[PDB]
């Protein structure tokens, strides 16, 4: 039944749901059985990802998925994305964060996420098993 522990929450606005579809429509055909959360898994039909209180991602979840977009920069989701980056330890945000980039912005990246490495899926270097890898870099200890 529901994972008690999760690899990941996936943290999107609703404005980047078709990306966030697909992304675990393809996480779900690798071999890598990941458990992913989500705040509501009722927008989600079909995949098999969990619903979690917000309360609950920092201690269940092993890191944090961030769809970046020029929407997202706006809305609450971001937020508290930052909020939860902020009460990380230095060090741990490279860790822990998962920021995809899926199409081109106008705006520039949070400041707690313009450090960290991004995965950018609009690199056409990135097109190799794009999907498996970000499964594989999921499933670390």
């Amino acid at each position: 039944d529901m994972p008690e522990r999760f690899d990941a929450f996936i943290c999107y606005c609703p404005s980047d749901i078709q990306f966030v579809q697909e992304m675990i429509r393809q996480l779900e055909q690798t071999n890598y059985r990941l458990k992913l959360c989500v705040s509501d898994r009722d927008v989600l039909p079909g995949t098999c990802v969990w619903s979690i209180a917000s309360e609950l991602i920092e201690k269940r979840c092993r890191r944090m998925v961030v769809v970046v977009s020029d929407d997202y920069l706006q809305s609450k989701e971001c937020d508290f994305q930052t909020k939860f980056a902020l009460s990380l330890s230095p060090g741990a945000h490279q860790k822990r964060l998962i920021p995809i980039k899926y199409k081109a912005m106008k705006k520039e990246f949070p400041s707690i996420l313009r450090f960290i490495t991004v995965c950018d899926y609009t690199n056409p270097c990135t097109k190799s098993w794009f999907w498996t890898r970000l499964a594989k870099a999921l499933s670390l200890p």
